[PDB]
């Protein structure tokens, strides 16, 4: 049994991917104590990707999708169920480990029994901003979703525990193309107990090179599994909890700027419909734990109108 | 018949009482011109506040109340059945009276033949703030509502001429738990002419120590009521003048001014506004172009009955 | 067969106006080449505006209307039907011509086959401003109503081309007292190609419940939707848009909603306000200056509240 798995989703990637491939190869631990398992989601590059992952056969588990599933969902659900390892790591074709990414994280998570270890994110290029608040503290060994900034870093780009993904038989969804990876951080934060963050190093670089029914079905989700949690039971906690999510929402969220864009007048309703249903879902005990500067916007989307979101936006 | 008394609520004071009552036993009028009136408002102190009172019996009228009535209302309405002089005082236990208080306010109201006589406030220690406008252009003989910023000084911590609160029976209503002081003082001015102003001393000295709204607006309803119904201020354009005034010192000061943006749960704010609404909308429209501009937003958001309104209106203020 | 028909509406303008008809008889072009038809619209000044007229007997065409119409629509409408000219130029009753005003501007208007001909305004006075972005390019030859800023410049105080005024039937409006100008500029732009702006002089001197106005409105936006000269779809909502634009920017009572306006009034005004912009397509709205956003919202919406914030917020 290996101590990680990295699982690596890759679509027509070239021979930028080497430089992917080499930095998980190319690790302090021990190469018998994890695997670098890549999962290509049917590439049509006149096979550049395939002939790129072909030069380290042996060195590598792969496996090719039939049809391209269009997102990296389905090809990380290939990896988990390839998986036997005690932690993985999931890692973006673009993007570069640090050479003491696996071992430096793994020992952290190990010596402080966590279920989810964050190593601080470095970024190369104009495009995606990473979290940095979650890093402002340095190293934190028991880490609090709150206080340390965690729903503003819910990328699936982290070390998490196997046996938790495992037991509570937690899989990335694919009835969206967008925040599916916020629900699998969520469903996995609300399902353990122990976090931990590391901060030493850039240990992960990221690489930067409609209506919204689907989209509100996904954010539905987070809510129901933060309203769901067997580890946040008390129900004061998960009203702040859904809280923060409401707050990072309107602070990051898709279309956050919807209401005076461009958009045709009845795609602004249609979204803002999505946006209002899915929210009246959610407890309004929860807004209260809303940052007050939001507290005019997200009345307004409660209340489904669309002027008032207009001007809640013009001043924020 | 005294020319002025003194009214006293008190309610677990304790030792804290001894300073007050000190203050006016201790005044630079004839001691047998005026009498302190001391109403407990049944106390439940371990006998302190009534032991304090014990030791000025005779020097003091007092009747303490079978029950607690929970604020100040019943133990003010006792006091003014009790008086027959020809001004009243109304003293709150805690506060302080400068030792010529009586004396200069009762002389300034009887040269000027006063209904009311305000004597400019001090203030000791952080927490409430006291009146500062209408005491900004030094003694008034007679003075206006309006022009001396009476709306926002509506304390009954005044001189009032006993015949006028006789004569038109006004008492402090106990619906409410809030601005029944206010009520009553609105209540005095609709029904008097003669206001005077005295700012040489600090008369009275404020001593800090260290709901859905149906009875609170049921109250505010009274005021423009009073308003509208001066048998002073008849001329209708006056009362439309002076109910606008109000609406503005509302805007200003009122309880839970800035409800609409608050941690106050949903349908609470819903069931305050809707109070608010349905009590402005009794307050004629001809009002409100007297009301302060900056709040012309606010009051049709509140007219309207519009939570998201009040919302923005309040983040552009 | 004249060049030009100066029509002149008078009401109780009294001796100013010897300064306004000397400016007109004062021209470079040859006298027999124009005429000033001077329509006073039943003065009750104690004569003093017709004593003035009768100064000029033999050197203007004249006629006076029976009642008095309230507006200049009703005796511009009778100057046209007394003009036999190949161009028309509307003058106010207190305004001037530059001496150089009819010759140049029919004859950029001749060289260049133009339907409209704009001559470059100044002002004397506080009061009313003047367009000044339409003559910010020079002399255009042939110019664009979006590019050129037309839709800012809609008075009639212009020289325009009889026969599309008698082929199309257009006439001044009398539903409205206000708008009515623009109405009949938008509606002659619509039915028309050719508009040239010349600006070597101030040509012309401008001296200093909405139920009807809204109408008028309305009208423009038809105009517009019924242009058999902008027949594309597409090009119709950018001129909406633009008008749209226009009426935001300097349409009569535009900060109605803040106003000292009794609430009652404010509510009918919006009203009018809100079923006539309704007539518009939402297509148009793309085109509005996106600062006119929220207010064009709002005013859809038919919201009093909103309107009143749309403004506190530009
Ligand atoms: O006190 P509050 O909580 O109201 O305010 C928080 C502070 O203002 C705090 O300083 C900042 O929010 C922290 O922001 P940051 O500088 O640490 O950056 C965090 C951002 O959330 C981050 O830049 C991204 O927006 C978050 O991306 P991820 O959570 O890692 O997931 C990618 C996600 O956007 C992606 O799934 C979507 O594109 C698809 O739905
Ligand atoms: O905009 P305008 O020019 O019409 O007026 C605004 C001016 O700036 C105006 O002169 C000032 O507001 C006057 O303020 P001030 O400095 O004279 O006094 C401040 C307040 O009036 C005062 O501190 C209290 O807020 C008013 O309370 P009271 O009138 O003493 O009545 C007690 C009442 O608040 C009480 O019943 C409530 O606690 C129960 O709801
Ligand atoms: O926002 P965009 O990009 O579409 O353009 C805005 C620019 O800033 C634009 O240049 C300005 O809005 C207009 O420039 P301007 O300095 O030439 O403005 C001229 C005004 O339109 C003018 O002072 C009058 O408002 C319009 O005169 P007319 O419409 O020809 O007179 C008849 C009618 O408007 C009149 O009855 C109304 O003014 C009565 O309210
Ligand atoms: C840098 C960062 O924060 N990355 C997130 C970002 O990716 P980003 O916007 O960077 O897009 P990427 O190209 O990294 O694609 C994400 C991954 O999905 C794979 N892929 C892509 C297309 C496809 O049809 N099939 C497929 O498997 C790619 O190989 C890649 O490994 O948005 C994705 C979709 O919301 C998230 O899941 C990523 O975690
Ligand atoms: C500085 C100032 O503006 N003071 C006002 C403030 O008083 P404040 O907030 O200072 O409250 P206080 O304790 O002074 O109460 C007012 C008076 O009521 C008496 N009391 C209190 C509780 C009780 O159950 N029974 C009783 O009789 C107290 O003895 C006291 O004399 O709010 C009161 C209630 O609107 C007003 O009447 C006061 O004019
Ligand atoms: C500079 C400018 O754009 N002025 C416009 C403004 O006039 P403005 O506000 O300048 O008012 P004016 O004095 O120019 O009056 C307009 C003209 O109408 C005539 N008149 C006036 C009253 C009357 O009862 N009968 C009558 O015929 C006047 O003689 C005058 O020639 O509004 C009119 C109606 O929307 C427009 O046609 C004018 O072009
Ligand atoms: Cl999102
Ligand atoms: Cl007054
Ligand atoms: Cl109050
Ligand atoms: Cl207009
Ligand atoms: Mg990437
Ligand atoms: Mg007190
Ligand atoms: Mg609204
Ligand atoms: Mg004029």
């Amino acid at each position: 049994m290996k101590k990680v798995s990295v699982i690596m989703p890759t679509f027509n990637n070239g021979e930028k991917l080497h430089r992917t491939i080499s930095s998980v190869l190319n690790q302090t631990m021990k190469s018998t104590d994890y695997e670098l398992i890549i999962i290509d989601d049917h590439s049509n590059d006149n096979g550049e990707t395939l002939n790129v992952i072909k030069k380290y056969k042996g060195l590598v588990r792969f496996k090719q999708l039939k049809k391209n599933s269009g997102n990296a969902s389905v090809p990380r659900n290939t990896g988990l169920k390839m998986s036997k390892a005690e932690y993985v790591f999931f890692l973006d074709s673009d993007d570069l480990l640090h050479e003491r990414a696996l071992e430096d994280l793994y020992n952290y998570g190990k010596e402080n029994n966590s279920d989810l270890i964050i190593g601080k994110y470095g970024v190369e290029g104009k495009g995606r901003s990473v979290p940095k608040a979650i890093f402002e503290k340095g190293n934190v060994a028991k880490a609090d979703i709150i206080d340390n900034s965690i729903f503003y870093a819910l990328s699936v780009l982290k070390m998490f525990k196997k046996s938790v993904i495992d037991k509570n038989k937690i899989k990335f969804k694919t009835f969206s193309k967008t925040a599916e990876d916020q629900l699998f951080t969520i469903e996995f934060l609300m399902n353990s107990k122990n976090y931990s963050i590391k901060t030493d190093y850039e240990y992960y670089i990221v690489v930067n090179d409609s209506t919204g029914n689907q989209y509100f079905a996904t954010i539905n989700e987070i809510y129901k599994a933060i309203y769901k949690s067997p580890i946040y039971k008390n129900q004061e906690k998960r009203h702040q909890l859904a809280g923060k999510y409401t707050t990072r929402l309107l602070r990051h969220g898709q279309k956050k700027n919807f209401a005076n864009s461009k958009m045709k007048y009845e795609d602004k309703i249609e979204w803002l419909n999505n946006f209002s249903k899915t929210i009246n879902k959610v407890p309004r005990d929860s807004d209260k734990y809303v940052t007050q500067i939001f507290n005019l916007k997200l009345e307004a989307i409660r209340q489904n109108d669309l002027l008032a979101v207009m001007i809640a936006d013009k001043l924020l």
